[PDB]
């Protein structure tokens, strides 16, 4: 009996190794001998399992029912295989064979029972997820159906000659990824057929003037709003915050500029207060589900503590293209330190006994370090000098206690990481059968051929980075119903399975006298806050294209004087009366502002002066002291960081250690030859004959300076895939990179993404745990049928389908009038108004009858009315679905908890806009004069994201704060002093904006976790 449970697990290991080596390209035919042996193995495997179900039928509840479903899906395969005519859709069902392991492994079965016990409480946030997909889905179909099909065409009478080979509409350089999408004369839009570039004789690009709907949508047909099906694929890509910016820029070009409001709202409501609401429910219910269940004279000890850290620091300056006299000085420095720790071993071996030298567990590690290092001194060994950084651990006890508890965690999450590698493997087999050899086929890097590149792709999709690029391949190569793979992969992986890991961690850790009178006065703290807000208007008004001798420059020149005088007079009042840190901050800002007046009165002075203007952008932070809600919160945030100060130290150390490891593997390798054909190019001088350009990559590992930026762009996960591609291709110092040259470098880039995600997740739980200590039933079916009849509207719907939804709109409005008059009978004019929902019900029926009698007038054509009001009325028809709010009694209790903690959120949010203000001001000052034209290309900036003035810098820093292509913006700043400035600007913005947004999530969770206690 007990040997039966372990011998069943050995056959499942034999079934995973059989599914893994599937080889989808060559297994179209069974002619290979390797394919035929595997088939026999599968047949034997099926037989063992089938027999095992009979022996269990000597004596199900849940897991035998999964075990019975798989053998039935097996028998259906061998039944069709006999008579030789079949489809190839039931083969894919054997992906569910590694699911058997969950019952066998006794630690996985207990974990997935707790997962299936908390998912019923997760149904209220999927009820909210329906309102977001339906409200933002129907509006998007009302606005932008068929507007991404339109191009600039020729005129219809215009005959074209037979030989020019022009497409009859303006094709760009990459027609699928970014076509030229114009605005019709009906709409406003941001693009018109006027701005078509001259053709590079006779140019036919001036004749494309007819903006008309074409035949295909961008990204090979996957991004459009013609249906409620395709609208949910676009909205789901906005929820994950990956590529939502390319969707908004299509809509800005074709419909109007003001379409940005729709996008800002969907990220706040959906991508932030709905995705993080799924974390709070799982992290609460999991916590309630389990609770339901002379050499030590300290001068020699301080002598070695500097001797390790000086040795380690020296390694940091590897520096590509060094003098070589520095390398000789580096190797002599190896001889001096390694002889010293040979000497330290020689003293501790003589004064202390060798019976007690091995008895100390730290000493043996040091001893090994000597025999490895000394042996190498008297490559792979020169890389082992980084391991000597681990000798700091004996000399300090605080990270000894932190590295102990951090490894107690890896005992607790070991059963999670086994269930996580079952999840990645099962979706990787499924990707090989569904997609296989059907992509661009040179074939693209993100294929589902060859299981190793199927596991990396599924891991990559899980990290939410260029996953839309994988979606658009699979939708265009099988069918548009292949989006359900990527929705199932990412909802079940990121939104239930990652939040389980947070839930495991959370439960695991647990004159002069009168001058003092006005300072006391309450309105003095308020009247100066108006003067601060009046000064914020004249920071936003600054921009590079103001004339120096104008009516606006003298308003910015003179108002500089009246504010600098009144903040100086505000300070010399307090010094007379009073005689804190926030008073120090206010004095330095006026100290900066007075000197800038004097330096301006004098005229390399400008270079010195330039610095003063940057300092002036910090004027907006004066309000933190004045506002009482902003002062408590900032202090609390600063206070919260102390507990996880040790985890940051280990994490700050780890960036250095993978930083010096990164330089020593990748030093001077990241050079590439940008040219025309570049296929017969092997090295550097080969480009010198072809007159191409031997260009360096923007993110690289030449020194420790460039490496710590390449590791930040990995850790923020934006554009990390392209950096991993550069390390896989890296062949030599002056050598042309070859595609997939060293595939073992996946161990460098994926171990860094996993360890960083472990510290950040342990910094998160450390901050959380310290902060802890039959009428209306008939109206439900009518609304549930109105939801259907609004989603049936689509682009180019027939006249029979169009007229039928008009008659249905006639009978829903009438029986909303009827159910309001009938309910007024039993209540009688007072209880119908004393209720709150009847004031919401009758207001909907009012707006429904308001538009239905006004659309009749246009069909009457008695007055040629504005068709704008017909459309607005149509969009406001979506209001009918709200009447489901009263019914959803469990979802409204979930939103009421958020309201309790809403006050804290408002304070955090207001600090979120001081970050945008200061940064936006800085951006105009730093990045305002640069341009993206046809002469100068840009990877991240363009017609829709500049720093040209304050308003456009406020939207770009919204796009950076979500982390969608923030690094392509950074690559455009250092395209041409921006070598030092542009790293400091973006790292200070991303580390601060994410820390403010995490505290919004921490503040919501504490209001919900404590309500579950009391
Ligand atoms: C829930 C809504 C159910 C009714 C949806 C519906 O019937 O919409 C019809 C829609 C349009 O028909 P269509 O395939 O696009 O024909 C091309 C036009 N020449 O047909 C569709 O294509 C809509 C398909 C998406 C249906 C929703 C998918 C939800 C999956 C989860
Ligand atoms: C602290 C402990 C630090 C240990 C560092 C160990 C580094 C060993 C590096 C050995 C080496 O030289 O090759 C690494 C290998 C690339 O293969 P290679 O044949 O050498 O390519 C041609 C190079 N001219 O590619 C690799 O396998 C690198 C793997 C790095 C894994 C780091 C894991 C950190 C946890
Ligand atoms: C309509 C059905 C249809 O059109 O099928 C087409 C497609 C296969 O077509 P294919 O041969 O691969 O390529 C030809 C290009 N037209 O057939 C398909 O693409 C069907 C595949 C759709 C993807 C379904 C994914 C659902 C998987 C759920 C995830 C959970 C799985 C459990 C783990
Ligand atoms: C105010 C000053 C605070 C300075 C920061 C201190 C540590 C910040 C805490 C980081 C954090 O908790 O959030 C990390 C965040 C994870 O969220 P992610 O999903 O990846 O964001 C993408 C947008 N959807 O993703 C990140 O951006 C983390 C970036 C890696 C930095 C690790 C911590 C470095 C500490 C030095
Ligand atoms: C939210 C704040 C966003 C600020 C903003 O985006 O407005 C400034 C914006 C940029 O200014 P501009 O360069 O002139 O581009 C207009 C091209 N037609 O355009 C403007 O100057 C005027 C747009 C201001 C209207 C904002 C109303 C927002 C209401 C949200 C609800
Ligand atoms: C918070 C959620 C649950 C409630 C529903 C939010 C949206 C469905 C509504 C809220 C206000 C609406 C916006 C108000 C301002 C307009 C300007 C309008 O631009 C135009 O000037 C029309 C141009 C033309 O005529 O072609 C385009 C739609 C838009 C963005 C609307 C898009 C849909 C919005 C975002
Ligand atoms: C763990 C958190 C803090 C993220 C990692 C920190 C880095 C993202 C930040 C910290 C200070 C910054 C660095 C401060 C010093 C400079 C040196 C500077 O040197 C060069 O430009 C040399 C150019 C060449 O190779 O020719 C490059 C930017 C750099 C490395 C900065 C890059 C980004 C840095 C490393
Ligand atoms: C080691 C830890 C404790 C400090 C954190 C890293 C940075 C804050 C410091 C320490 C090591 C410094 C680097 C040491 C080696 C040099 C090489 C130096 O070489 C050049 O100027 C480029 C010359 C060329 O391109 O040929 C540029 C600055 C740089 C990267 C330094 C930039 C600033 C660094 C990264
Ligand atoms: C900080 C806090 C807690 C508020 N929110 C997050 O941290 C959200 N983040 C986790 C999910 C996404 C990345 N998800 C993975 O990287 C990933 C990779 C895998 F291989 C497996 C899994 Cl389950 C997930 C985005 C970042
Ligand atoms: C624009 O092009 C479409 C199709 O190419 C045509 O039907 C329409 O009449 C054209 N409009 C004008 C004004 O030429
Ligand atoms: C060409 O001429 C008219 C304009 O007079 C244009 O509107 C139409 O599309 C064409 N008509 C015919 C008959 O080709
Ligand atoms: C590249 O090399 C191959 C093999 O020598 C040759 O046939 C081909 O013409 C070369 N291409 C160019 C552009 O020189
Ligand atoms: C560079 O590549 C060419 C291949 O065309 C090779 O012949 C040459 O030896 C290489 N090395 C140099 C020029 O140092
Ligand atoms: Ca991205
Ligand atoms: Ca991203």
């Amino acid at each position: 009996n007990p040997w039966f449970e372990r011998i069943s697990m050995l056959v499942i290991l034999l079934n995973c190794v059989t599914l893994g080596m599937f080889r989808p390209c060559e297994d179209i035919a069974c002619d290979s001998q390797r394919c035929r042996i595997l088939q026999a193995f599968d047949d034997f495997i099926f037989a063992f399992f089938a027999v095992e179900m009979v022996v269990k039928m000597v004596a199900g509840d849940t897991w035998n029912r999964l075990d019975f479903f798989i053998v039935i899906a097996g028998m259906l395969e061998y039944s069709l295989d006999l008579q030789n005519v079949s489809f190839s859709a039931v083969r894919t069902v054997r992906v569910l064979r590694p699911l058997r392991a969950i019952n066998r492994v006794p630690s996985m079965r207990i974990l997935v029972t707790l997962l299936l016990d908390t998912l019923p409480m997760l149904g209220n946030v999927l009820l909210l997820c329906f309102f977001v997909f339906f409200i933002f889905g129907i509006v998007g179909v009302q606005l932008w159906a068929g507007l991404l099909r339109n191009r600039c065409f020729l005129p219809e009478n215009f005959s074209l000659p037979l030989s020019v080979d022009l497409e009859r509409y303006y094709q760009t350089e990459n027609e699928d990824e970014s076509p030229f999408i114009c605005s019709q004369p009906r709409e406003n839009g941001m693009r018109s057929c006027r701005s078509v570039p001259t053709l590079r004789c006779v140019n036919w690009n001036q004749y494309y003037t007819n903006c008309s709907a074409g035949e295909h949508n961008p990204f090979k047909g996957a991004i459009n709003f013609d249906n409620i099906g395709y609208a949910w694929i676009a909205i789901f890509q906005v929820i994950t915050l990956e590529g939502w910016v390319d969707i908004m820029y299509f809509v800005m070009d074709a419909h109007s500029f003001y379409n940005f409001i729709y996008f800002i709202l969907l990220i706040i409501v959906g991508s932030f207060f709905m995705i993080n609401l799924c974390l709070v429910v799982i992290a609460t219910q999991f916590s309630e589900t389990k609770q339901r269940e002379i050499v030590d004279s300290k001068y020699f000890g301080r002598g070695i503590m500097i001797a390790i850290l000086v040795n380690t620091l020296s390694m940091g300056i590897e520096y590509h293209e060094q003098p070589e006299e520095l390398t000789n000085a580096l190797e002599i420095s190896n001889i001096v330190f390694t002889s010293l720790f040979a000497l330290e071993m020689l003293l501790k071996l003589l004064v202390y006994g060798p019976f007690g030298y091995i008895k100390n567990p730290y000493n043996i590690f040091d001893g090994v370090i000597v025999v490895i290092s000394v042996w190498e001194i008297v490559s792979v060994l020169r890389t082992f000098r980084l391991m000597r950084v681990l000798k700091l651990v004996r000399f300090l006890p605080a990270l000894q206690r932190q590295l102990v508890v951090l490894m107690k965690t890896m005992d607790n999450v070991a059963t999670f990481c086994m269930l996580l590698m079952l999840f990645i493997f099962i979706f990787s087999i499924l990707g090989m059968h569904l997609f296989g050899c059907k992509f661009a086929s040179l074939p693209d890097r993100k294929n589902f051929d060859s299981l190793l590149w199927a596991i990396v792709t599924v891991f990559q999709i899980l990290t939410q980075e260029d996953w839309n690029k994988v979606l658009y391949n699979g939708m265009a190569s099988t069918s548009s119903w292949a989006a359900l793979y990527f929705i199932a992969l990412m909802t079940f992986g990121n939104y239930v399975l990652f939040n389980l890991l947070v839930a495991i961690l959370v439960e695991g850790f647990q004159f002069r006298l009168l001058c003092h009178r006005i300072i006391t006065h309450k309105m003095f703290d308020h009247v100066v806050l108006v003067i601060i807000f009046l000064n914020c208007i004249t920071i936003a008004m600054e921009r590079p294209k103001i004339d120096p001798h104008s009516a606006e420059r003298i308003f910015l020149t003179l108002s500089n004087y009246i504010f600098t005088a009144v903040f100086l007079a505000e300070m010399t009042v307090k010094v007379v009366a009073l005689g804190s840190s926030w008073n120090v901050l206010d004095g330095l800002l006026v100290l900066i502002s007075v000197i800038d007046i004097l330096v301006s009165m004098v005229s390399k002075i400008l270079g010195m002066l330039r610095v003063l203007r940057l300092l002036r952008t910090l004027r907006p932070l004066r309000v933190i002291s004045r506002a009482q809600g902003l002062k408590l919160v900032v202090e609390t945030l600063m206070s919260s960081l102390k507990p996880i100060g040790n985890i940051v130290v280990i994490c700050c150390a780890f960036f250095i250690i993978f930083g010096i490891l990164g330089v020593q593997l990748f030093k001077g390798k990241f050079f590439v030859c940008q040219g025309e054909d570049t296929r017969n190019i092997t090295n550097k001088s080969d480009c010198a004959e072809a007159s191409y350009r031997w260009v360096r990559h923007k993110y690289n590992f030449d020194n420790l300076g460039q490496a710590l930026m390449s590791l930040f762009v990995l850790a923020s996960k934006d554009g990390w895939v392209d950096i991993m591609y550069d390390g896989l291709d890296a062949v030599g110092v002056d050598q042309q990179p070859i595609m997939n040259h060293n595939p073992w470098m996946l161990l460098y880039f994926i171990s860094f993404l996993l360890i960083v995600a472990f510290f950040v997740l342990n910094m998160f739980v450390g901050v959380v745990v310290e902060n802890f200590h039959y009428l209306d039933l008939f109206i439900t079916g009518v609304i549930g049928l109105n939801v259907v009849t609004m989603a049936m509207e689509h682009y180019q719907q027939p006249q029979i389908l169009d007229e039928a939804l008009k008659i249905c709109n006639y009978i829903f409005t009438v029986i909303f009038v009827l159910e309001s008059v009938f309910k007024l009978v039993a209540f009688g004019f007072r209880r119908f108004f004393q209720d709150r929902w009847n004031q919401l019900d009758l207001a909907i029926v009012l707006l429904s009858i308001m538009g239905i009698t006004l659309e009749e007038i246009e069909v009457n054509a008695s007055l040629p009315i504005n068709p704008t009001i017909i459309r607005i009325m149509r969009v406001l028809r979506i209001a009918r679905v709200l009447k489901l709010l009263k019914m959803a009694v469990g979802m409204r209790a979930l939103l009421d908890t958020v309201m309790q903690a809403l006050p804290q959120v408002g304070n955090l949010g207001l600090l979120f806009m001081l970050l945008f203000f200061i940064f936006a001001a800085l951006g105009v000052e730093l990045f305002g004069d640069l341009e993206c034209d046809e002469t100068h290309p840009c990877e991240g900036l363009g017609r829709h994201a500049t720093f040209r003035n304050f308003g456009m810098a406020f939207l770009t820093l919204f796009r950076v704060s979500t982390g969608d292509n923030w690094n392509g913006i950074m690559k455009d700043t250092l395209r041409d002093y921006n070598t030092v400035i542009s790293p400091i600007y973006f790292v200070s913005f991303v580390l601060t904006a994410q820390f403010v947004l995490v505290n919004v999530v921490i503040a919501v969770l504490m209001k919900h976790l404590e309500e579950s206690n009391k």
